[PDB]
């Protein structure tokens, strides 16, 4: 079995003019890269080519206006970028951004063409900017494009229309742009763990709680796991995992898995409070290559301590590579609050998983 990896250092050139220390740095993807260098893993994967994603790609997930507006950015002058950025949630814009989220995008399209077409089992993509807040219509929360579900829909062009595609997000925060874009859908099953805190977490919308459940043909589709008052780590994450991420996803029969993969909830993030640690996801990792034949692609997506997304997605890579899970440390008793999000979402969706009664 062959594990791919894309990277491009093109998508370093993304930046913030105003703020050169914003956290969503270009050195985020070359620090990931490096550690995989570092530990020699780049050498066990197949290199993927990074590629631009075509407007027609785009339109997959996205509104006309809103390719044409974010397209436009190149040729703008700063004037036009700061305020074009100040008219979104959480965006700065330079005039390498729009091509560097195509290069984002393509980059996942290749990924997911060399998985599907059976050259390689599983695939990391490091991959800046992120993704998953980006809406049909808007862009939001440092991201443009939503990486993630234009794989899936690009994955479901290059096979069949209803291909089952999970994608689970176990970045911080709630992918606001992937649970609507998919919200009618029952061919993409959307999993979200996210710190919500009642709402007061971003992207601060009620949208984010276990009770929404997918509308229409979607209903059942869209599973929220939501934490409150608690510094998640390990332990809450593997409960989820257990009572939660992988009964339904083993019921779904993912064809195609794509992990929206920030790595904000680490131990040591400047935003997230979180303490998942490298060995943490290197066992959710682990446990969604069960699904699906293995067909796991993992997307980059936030994560803002430097040290620590490299640690944590290298050994992501790991799992994909075949090595043994390594060992957790002492798990503490289940936070309060944690249980009580799990049995809240489990009251949410044994109506539409029988997995779950
Ligand atoms: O990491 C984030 N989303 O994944 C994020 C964090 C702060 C503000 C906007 C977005
Ligand atoms: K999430
Ligand atoms: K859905
Ligand atoms: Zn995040």
């Amino acid at each position: 079995p062959i594990t791919g990896l894309v990277y491009d250092q093109r998508m370093m050139l993304h930046h913030n003019m105003w703020d050169s220390h914003h956290p969503e740095l270009p050195q985020r993807i070359s620090r990931i890269f490096s550690r995989h260098e570092e530990l020699r893993l780049l050498s066990r994967c197949h290199r993927i080519p990074a590629r631009l994603a075509t407007e027609e790609e785009l339109a997959l997930c996205h509104s006309s206006k809103h390719i044409s507006i974010i397209k436009s950015s190149e040729h703008m002058k700063p004037r036009d970028l700061n305020r074009l950025g100040d008219e979104y949630n959480s965006i700065f814009i330079s005039n390498e951004s729009y091509t560097c989220a195509l290069l984002a995008a393509g980059s996942c399209f290749n990924s997911a063409q060399a998985i599907l077409t059976g050259q390689v089992r599983n695939a990391v993509a490091i991959v800046r900017p992120p993704g998953h807040h980006a809406e049909k219509d808007t862009a939001c929360g440092f991201c443009f494009f939503n990486t993630a579900a234009l794989t899936a829909r690009y994955a479901q062009s290059i096979t069949r229309e209803s291909l089952r595609v999970l994608i689970v997000d176990w970045d911080v925060h709630h992918g606001n742009g992937t649970q609507h874009i998919f919200e009618e859908d029952d061919s993409v099953l959307y999993i979200s763990l996210h710190r919500y805190e009642d709402g007061a977490f971003f992207p601060n919308s009620e949208d984010a709680n276990y009770d929404k459940v997918g509308l229409g043909k979607g209903r059942g589709y869209n599973v929220n796991i939501p934490w409150n008052g608690g510094k998640m780590g390990d332990p809450e994450y593997m409960a989820a995992f257990h009572h939660l991420v992988m009964p339904i996803a083993r019921e779904f029969a993912p064809e195609l898995v794509l992990v929206s993969a920030g790595f904000d909830a680490a131990r040591g993030d400047p935003l997230g409070g979180f303490q998942v640690t490298p060995e943490g996801y290197a066992h959710l990792t682990h446990q969604l290559m069960s699904l699906a034949a293995g067909r796991v692609l993992i997307i980059l997506e936030g994560g803002y301590n430097l040290t620590s997304i490299s640690e944590s997605m290298s050994m992501c890579t790991s799992m994909l590579l075949g090595d043994s899970p390594p060992s957790l440390d002492h798990l503490t008793p289940l936070k309060t609050s944690a249980t009580v999000s799990i049995n809240n979402v489990l009251r949410a969706h044994a109506p539409f998983w029988s997995s779950l009664r």
